[PDB]
């Protein structure tokens, strides 16, 4: 199905639902279980050393003396996941 759409003013911030740890980016924010509660975290960095690997989250709500590297079984996948947007610019 398809229909006309329109742009008009639309803000950016792209929400889709994953199921796996490999697609996440530093760019990409998920939730995080902690103290049997659910934040959201930003990712800052992957590292993939390790089975499962490991990944680089940080606390929005909290500093950044918060974050930690948290492995997949910390990671929430039943909450939707926040993607960067991408436009053309061709600006200098």
């Amino acid at each position: 199905g398809s229909h006309m759409s329109h742009d008009g003013k639309e803000e950016p911030g792209i929400a889709k639902k994953i199921n796996s740890v490999d697609d996440i980016i530093i760019k990409c924010q998920c939730w995080v279980q902690k103290n049997d509660e659910e934040r959201l975290a930003e990712i800052l960095s992957i590292n993939t050393r390790k089975a499962p690997p490991k990944f680089y989250v940080h606390y929005v709500n909290y500093n950044k003396r918060l974050d930690e590297w948290i492995t997949t079984d910390r990671i929430n996948l039943d909450k939707e996941v926040l993607y960067p947007k991408l436009k053309a610019t061709d600006e200098d």
